[PDB]
């Protein structure tokens, strides 16, 4: 149960600001080399898809990505179409252990209108810290690529 | 509500098969028409990615998709390497109308491990029946396939 990375990408569109801030500070706390891709939080509304490429481009085996909008849906459909990027909207630590430990998950995407702070915290921990299990997964996952 | 589309796709994994079967059923009670994309039942143990093509290259204003894998993570993340679709892992009938109503989803993802058929057929029917907002949505959508 140690951090898998040390290196996260955030962003969001302007629903997802505050969370975005908290995670980011609580990502410090933990000892992570934390990047803010935008938006700039003086935005009132600006468009999702905008502001993936920034994170995605920097994802990697030792550098993981959140992406914040009101639902995480755009988000995630957003990240996933990058080859080399594995997304999941989770709302549960249940989630983001499966997505690690199948789909060996490097973008995490949070529905800032639908999920509180705490409970959001408690998820990004749990997907820093679930190692990828491989065995029959590393086949789907390669494939994934 | 009125049903938005009376095509559908279904492919699934091995784990997936008994629900896809399921909803398939469904579908076709719904007057539908419906088209099986596999895995054949007879397969024990298949990769969930392998089955997505099939569904995805049919998907269009007129056609959605539903792709089943254990967790539907894996599903998603597949369906979403391509520009024409908007995949949603749904569990609830909310997230089901929030992906139609904000993203113009066409293709629908479920965890068969993880979802009861019978909740899964609630999803399924909300995200048929449930327009697109359009408005200020639109503009993200079109930026989603570009």
């Amino acid at each position: 149960g140690s951090m898998v990375v040390k290196r996260v990408f955030l962003s969001s569109d302007h629903a997802g600001v505050e969370l975005r801030l908290f995670l980011s500070a609580y990502l410090r706390d933990l000892g992570c080399e934390v990047f803010d891709c935008g938006c700039d939080p003086k935005e009132h509304s600006v468009d999702y898809p905008d502001y993936v490429h920034d994170v995605v481009r920097e994802v990697s085996d030792t550098s993981f990505g959140v992406l914040i909008c009101g639902t995480g849906i755009g988000m995630s459909i957003a990240a996933n179409r990058h080859k080399n990027i594995r997304a999941a909207l989770c709302s549960s630590t249940m989630l983001a252990k499966l997505s690690r430990e199948h789909n060996d998950a490097n973008v995490l995407c949070f529905g800032s209108r639908y999920i509180d702070p705490d409970t959001a915290q408690s998820v990004l921990y749990t997907f820093m810290t679930t190692a990828f299990l491989g065995g029959r997964h590393a086949v789907r996952v390669q494939k994934l690529g």
